[PDB]
């Protein structure tokens, strides 16, 4: 999940820098909001779960700016 960001986001110009700053939700469900900074702005994305926050954020990062 992270190396298919780096690669799309840096072979365009999205600089991909995936950090978990995260490891939970509201008050019940363990979501790890994995933040996952692109070109010039961030975007996170809670995955549920410790190992898939990294699955989640970037799916987050190019689905958010690969599908527009």
């Amino acid at each position: 999940p992270i190396s298919q960001v780096h690669e799309i986001g840096i072979k365009r110009n999205m600089t991909v820098h995936f950090k978990v700053l995260r490891e939970e939700g509201p008050a019940h469900m363990k979501n790890f909001i994995t933040a996952c900074i692109v070109g010039s702005i961030v975007t996170e994305g809670e995955g549920n779960g410790k190992k898939v926050s990294k699955k989640r954020a970037a799916e987050k990062m190019l689905v958010e700016l690969q599908k527009l």
